[PDB]
């Protein structure tokens, strides 16, 4: 099961370090589970019933932050792998945040933009017993963004009576949002991948990075640590192909380009190569950014990176995992290295609080000073333990939320 | 499963009966599924985490109400079921209550005093969110009883801020409770043994009544039977065995050696048979009011009563249903039957919301109204529609959750 | 210590029965003690701060509930004693209300009903914290009446944002108040007069009574004793002195010379005589309904009725309790005989609740019902103990608050 | 009384500015007393009663703040006294901050950590009705901590339903609470040894102080007093004995020491001395920093410090006042002094409203900021009255709250 | 009608840009409109009904944000129509805010401070259902000042039960207030008044300025204008004249007298001339400060300055504008150009919502930086419709208010 797996993680960190049994079991179990059916009229005039699930796992370090999921395969377990994450992922950049997580079994493509709208409505409904911007803050997840957060901040406000606009993160700008919300991420990943440059006293401007996969996180990681950095970008992956240069790529014009035509494919001035074989490529740093599993028992002892930056979600397998850090190859955890997103989100709850709103600059800031904080903190309980910087994090992360839970 | 079982005899009566076939679905699923696990402090010091439910199915009608149970056995699917089954109870009884139902995985034997009032206050905290005297109002269930449920009206009070008494049920009076809780059951079966006695056009006073079991339904059933009806209970039945005397009881006595003794068996003056034994007797009316499938395909063909008035919690299996009304036996179902437990509730919750409280004459006369309603407003839509009366009450049950749910 | 004083006659009866050494501690002390130093603009322009004080001594049972004191000696002390006293005058009643006073020192006389209507509001805010109508519910005490008590109303619906009503009782009958308010103690003596009168045996016509007072108490008492029970008013008395005539007064026709006449001498038709003498009367009943000391250790043997019905607040000593009981006096204590208002000060709060109101003979019948009830409660209570009336009363009402402390 | 000796102190500064009559009398009174008497079940089983206070003084500025004593001495006037103080202290650092305090009537010694936990939860809830992070936040005094203050922290969010964290001050930390807690007092004092150096001309580096006591508020008093200002600190006191050396102590080293072994003396490298010793040395400042009366008439004349900067309450008595001004000596009084605390108190509040936290550095420029300001602000209403310092701090405070009360 | 009149300057700009014609038009219609009738006891104890109004226009981009009106010729219409203004000044100067206003027909003059203080408690109570820290936030408008504003804050804690002090802003410094608010206005049109000089190629040290008006705006304008940006203030114009120096004048100076003496005028070294002739003067920044319809068809052709920045509202008319714009003339408009009041009453309540107070510095600095940017985001919509500032202002605004609406 996909809890039980993550249950197993977390029980693996839970002995490295001397932790009380019993305590180790309220940390496991999470705090609410709520589970609703809701009826929705679609369009032709015919109603529809739902299922929609809102998970708060861990409160210790405050109140629950998780998105919110609209997939047709989501399921009770993946919603309740998902919150328990987030606890610790929010533990470790050591944000006020608790963990969560949320979503509704249907399938937005079949649905209009009106019926959207509603169902987005009945559910924020249906689960507001449970939030508020002081105990479960929603986000947007897989199939939802900023638009179908707004409808839900207003839905909120329609009920509550005032505006509240805390109630969510990830929203329009114009509406309460943040800036650098897009950046995020990639700018996360980019912290890390020049601290790690640092660990393994590699020069920035002499590294060379491969990025495996080009949605968000990787066309803005391979940017910024190109432009930032320095580094030369070697490699960049789509969803058919990957494209190769020693010499470097030019990522502003590689971004053009895959707007422009689907993939980033095709490119000229690129010597085409399959994702596979991109993971093996012969550079300092390997950022897979794209799917989960990309390095795993097969490829594991063919990577040549010094340095792997997860920048997507396991993308390296358990197995993987004890082969890299066997033949000594720095693996940057995901919980730590794409966390940019869940950080630029706590900034965003903040700026609303308060009513005022920071400038890029400072978003910008505020992210990397946390980002190289969170690092250096895990880095810490790495040597302490002499563990991999991925159980490293988790003991850092089980160990605040620990303390807070013992201190109450 | 539990839950699937129950959905489909619902369907059964859904079709029996032109129902929207959208609108079937939403009376299918469950509204509300509260899952919480709370730690709580053991008397020897340490923490235990315990797994809670609270389900609320439907609304429409009202605010949910079900008691809670505390067993080491209990599941989400037989709490689902419970609570689904409450909704169409209270519709039947036609009481502004809608569904709900709860419990928490644990064995009450080997907890303390103080560990239980602990393990149930956290309880109540933890589901507080979803319940009010206006949302969702517990009562005790197996395992709990008045002093679970005025711990759960302080700690409740204690969080509120202010004295409520109605957020639960089946309280001690001398706490907000009402008289007649304790024969409230037993009374709901004796009106309809009562009423199934008139529409089959016998004397109450010729009569003649066999209960199987003797625990407070059968007791009851039979006292008041016997007292105020005037018929003779011929039989009565233990867990061991059942006694005999077709010159009739006296159910005052009887208690008294029940209460004394054990059980009804070895009682003088009365010829000793067995359970099947008695369900098999030569009687006009029969209440089965102890355990399940007591009549079922095998003595089904057996049974010489002329009316069934179902005491327990079924009693009678389908089969046995089928081939009884085959034979033109009348059989009161169960969410009639001994829904006056649930009606006495109904009324606590009423003198509560008041904080002012009827004397033992209105609870009864009050209660029998209701009764003598309930069993008229199914007879009914039985001859509408020429089914049993099972049938007719889930019709009736499922007509107006229908209509509320239509109205809204 | 006015307090201390108080404690002491609970401590007996707390002997008298098992009563937990700790238990007897939480009943003994009082929960909330709030003092407040408000601001007033007096008319002439300058401020006064004044000393307010709100006491809720046990709520076990239900709200607290006790009148409010304007008075230039009222002490925090005296107040305490008097929400003490309420929390077992409710409790021998059995009303689902806890014990609570308060008060302002300040004279009223020297105050105009603006500067009156003024400070009153600025009291009920100060104290809003602490009260409402399910936590505590103010009532007119000396100095304060249905005027003042509507200022409170209304004050507190201004804050609250919406009616309640529920909030304080003795409201004029036009603004939520209840019927019956006036003569409610007076009837509550008469019911006692006449219960005193069966367990002895008494014909409540061959009776004749001693009034001693003709306040509200006195005449309503003397009133209705004599047209319903139709006993014979042979003596009444003032602050001045008394008028005897065993033939039989006309309280009809007394009252009105009351009225016209400042007192009840001078009235024809009535050998005048002293209050002490009045106590001395050779009558069955006497019902001191005046000043306290009345029936003391001087007179205690003096004493020649057979039962003394206290209409007012300590009429008779400790001593004189002794001698009396000794000489086998049936003496009906005042937290019983003179609760009749506190009684239907309930039925407003109830008709308020549920914005319904009854009329007449429904408050009177509601009232002698419970004081029917309570009378037979505590004669119960002196059996299974062979103490004083008195005593029965204190242990009877002990006992329920204990059990409800015991319960929670 | 205590009280009164307070309203004494008051009454001066109130004369020497034109104080509208009435409105000095509002500002004398106390607006909120809340004396609450709450069970709590003790480790071997038996339940005991405590006592407890809390006290809203002046809330013109803004929610009252203030800390909680645990303590078998506490009494009514004591709280009220220092809740007194508060109302003047928070205002002459210009904070939105009222004034109140409170206190249970206990001895923490005798009770095991799992009674603590529970009576300090118990408290909170019993006067939660008059707390809030917008009406009182409550804070550590004597014999409470960052543990004792968590507890409160969860029994408030537990009770009302959210995460809140700003409902008292003083927290752990990882739990809402503020970096530079610790140091705070003491930065305070050193702000002000500075600023009076520079009012009496005196050189930093050249000067030398002595600092009576070491706790808290002496070590790092001297701490920093010695790093930040590069003074001397010649000797330092334990409530053992003293120790000197003109040369020079190394408080870094004199701080480990003190903790290794129960104190200073004994500490090699220094002439032994007696307290009352120390406070008659012949160094520039002098810094009471442990009981009162420390500086009284006996030793009055006997100071040769240039200026004292009571870090303690009350170090010097009213009459050592005279003696002191008579003789030019400055004297920063306790309640500009050793707000330090108060201060920072206001900014865990702050960060806590806007769930955003500054790091030290910020924390300690803003303390440094508002010392210097409020220090300066007395500065001016004295020459602007020819008073002593402590008199133009209290008049200080007095205009500004009765400023407010005025324009409300 | 007020209003009518100015939904057709919305209507114009609404279709210079493509608009949804439906959406246009709840942009139009005010969103809620309250008008209450409420009694107040006068001096001399008789009570008057008054009329009051609060209208939210619109709220999409925030709480509704406006002051409130004593007047006695306060009209719903003309109510109506200031709320709609106030939606689109806060939406150009961005800030999160929507807009509303409200008036109570009086004539502060004929009341007495008691009287005043009175009635604007009860209409602030009468109101509160509509308004909050975050719904409708007022502030002081016509014959209202920090004094109202105060009582205003005071009533409503006094209701809500805490300290709230977000609920209106233009409170005195020392309650709540921000500084920098009288310098507000002023300095958001020096602010203008220079980029204006900037888009024009004049130098802020050689250009002349001309202000019409001396009260609260013309004075600062000019102090400012002349001091910080170096300009020469070469005429200012009272409610009776005004007074001409080509050498420029010194602002300090001319304050000083205008508040000793009654006018400007009469003041020495100064050619007295008209108000119409001071319009008209060949200067290069004309600050019409005083009263409407200043630049009228009548002078628009006379004007000879280059650029015009209204400090006023509606300075200049409609035909004006068009002859102003004909002969460009670039006309800065008064929603951007004297908003610098609402900018700063932004800060106030972000202030307070974090109880955190920002030194003058910080207020000023924050509104110069807000100005410029709203100047700029006007200035690129304007050549992006090639349309006069007041337009592009209008579409800016409507611009982010459909926005919002739409996301929502």
């Amino acid at each position: 099961s996909l809890y039980e797996m993550a249950v197993e993680q977390f029980n693996r960190a839970a002995s490295l370090m001397d932790l009380e049994s019993d305590l180790a079991e309220v940390l496991r179990r999470p705090k609410r589970v709520l589970i609703v059916e809701f009826p929705v009229r679609m369009d032709d005039g015919h109603v529809e019933v739902f299922t929609g699930y809102r998970v708060q796992h861990n409160v210790a370090r405050g109140p629950a932050k998780g998105g919110i999921r609209y997939h047709p395969d989501v399921t009770l377990d993946e919603v309740k792998a998902l919150a328990f994450w987030m606890t610790w992922k929010t533990a470790v950049m050591n944000l006020p945040f608790g963990g969560g997580k949320g979503g509704v079994r249907v399938d937005p493509k079949k649905l209009s933009r009106r019926e959207l709208e509603r169902l987005s409505r009945r559910f924020f409904r249906e689960i507001q017993v449970i939030i508020g911007p002081y105990n479960d803050i929603p986000a947007p997840d897989v199939n939802t963004n900023a638009d179908v957060i707004a409808w839900y901040m207003d839905e909120y406000e329609m009920n509550v009576g005032h505006t509240v606009l805390g109630i969510v993160t990830g929203k329009p700008v114009e509406l309460g949002g943040s800036k650098g919300r897009e950046e995020a991420t990639g700018r996360g990943v980019k912290v890390c991948a020049g601290l790690a440059m640092d660990v393994l006293g590699i020069d920035p401007k002499k590294a060379t990075v491969a990025v495996q996969g080009f949605g968000n996180v990787g066309q803005f990681a391979a940017l910024l640590i190109s432009q930032e950095l320095g580094s030369k970008v070697v490699a960049v992956s789509d969803s058919r192909g990957g494209i190769y240069n020693p010499e470097g790529f030019d990522v502003e014009e590689l971004i053009r380009y895959k707007k422009e035509h689907g993939t980033v494919v095709t490119y000229p001035k690129g010597e085409r190569i399959t994702n596979e074989e991109l993971l093996e490529l012969d550079v300092d740093i390997l950022v897979p950014a794209a799917l989960e599993g990309a390095i795993h028992a097969g490829n594991a002892e063919r990577i040549k990176a010094k340095a792997v930056v997860e920048g997507a979600n396991g993308p390296t397998t358990p197995e993987a995992d004890e082969i890299l850090s066997r033949r000594g190859i720095l693996v940057v955890p995901d919980i730590l290295a794409n966390a940019g997103g869940v950080t630029v989100s706590y900034f965003e709850w903040v700026q609303d609080l308060q009513s005022f709103f920071w400038d890029l600059d400072q978003v910008r800031n505020a992210l990397e000073k946390m980002m190289k904080g969170a690092f250096n903190d895990v880095m810490k309980v790495k040597e302490k333990y002499n563990v991999d910087m991925r159980t490293a994090a988790y003991i850092l992360a089980i160990d605040r939320v620990a303390y807070a839970t013992k201190k109450r």
